[PDB]
């Protein structure tokens, strides 16, 4: 249970074992693919955008370590406050609030070089991994990973099985404001009148130019981890939800609009309630 460590100076999975691999069974535009994180023996984290309502257990495959093998999936859990059509009267035609899915494997992972554990917010792990005293809270863990500034994050894209980290900066400090009303850059999201109705307290945000200039996220993107790296060891504070521009596809509009062009992640310490409920049975030791 040593969390969010490699385990040589190899390559792709090496270097991020947590990363998962995840394919929509029957594909159309805008559903084809997202990332997840392993979490634990028997789970993965991903969005819950990924999924089919129905049948959720059959709408996905998903894959470790790089591996060409699907893993059996036992059961999905969607955060129970998920909708994504809970504002079509408000004009917001996808609303990704709450938007996180837990992955129960049937078979337990074996964990090895490729196949690690991230570490969770509010967990022992993450207190021993960021090497605090043993009277650390969930509030310390907090103040320790999302102080209120720009705070240097990372984020991992996949094609065919080659890994890319990211760095990105997470606008916690006074670029926050700015960074949610970058929201309305949004298709969909212009008309809208009042644009924290889209940005809930749920959100982390990322993406633009300053204080440095940030890559951006796709729709394949989906549900990845957004981690926090400190000495060596990797911490999850996000899951990737939702972007301003699909920079895969749509190139153009992100050198048109630059300075507005933002990420949105599901702040895991918004949904900690649910995350230590469904994970209540995992040996991860949480606050
Ligand atoms: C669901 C999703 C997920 C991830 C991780 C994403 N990352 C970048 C874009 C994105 C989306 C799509 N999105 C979601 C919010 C409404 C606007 C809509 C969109 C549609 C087309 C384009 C475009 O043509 O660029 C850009 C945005």
């Amino acid at each position: 249970s040593l969390c969010g460590m490699v385990w040589r100076k190899g390559t792709d999975y090496h270097k991020q074992p947590w990363q998962a691999k995840i394919s929509v069974i029957r594909p159309s535009k805008g559903h084809e693919s997202c990332m997840g994180a392993v979490v634990s023996e028997y789970f993965v984290l991903t969005a819950a955008h990924c999924f089919t309502v129905d049948d959720k257990e059959h709408s996905i495959k998903v894959s470790v370590g790089g591996e060409k093998r699907d893993l059996e999936i036992e059961v999905v859990l969607f955060h129970p406050n998920y909708n994504i059509n809970g504002k079509k009267e408000a004009g917001i035609p996808e609303f990704y609030d709450y938007d996180v899915a837990l992955i129960k494997l049937k078979n337990k992972l074996k964990y090895g070089q490729t196949i690690r554990p991230i570490c969770l917010p509010c967990t022992e792990g993450t207190t021993r991994a960021l090497r605090l005293p043993p009277t650390t809270t969930c509030q310390q863990q907090k103040e320790e990973l999302l102080p209120a500034q720009d705070i240097k994050a990372l984020f991992v894209s996949e094609e065919e099985k080659k890994l890319t980290r990211k760095e990105v900066y997470i606008k916690n400090g006074d670029k926050k404001g700015s960074c949610e009303r970058d929201a309305q850059y949004a298709p969909g999201y212009d008309k809208v009148k009042d644009i924290s109705e889209v940005v809930t307290p749920r959100f982390l945000c990322t993406g633009g130019v300053s204080p440095y200039a940030d890559p951006n996220t796709c729709r394949g993107d989906s549900g990845g981890p957004l981690i926090v790296h400190k000495r060596s060891r990797f911490i999850q504070v996000g899951v990737i939800s939702w972007g301003v521009v699909d920079v895969c596809k749509n190139q153009k509009r992100q050198k048109q609009v630059p300075a507005h062009a933002r990420d949105f992640h599901i702040n895991l310490f918004q949904v900690l309630p649910w995350l230590k409920e469904k994970l209540q049975d995992e040996d991860l030791g949480f606050l």
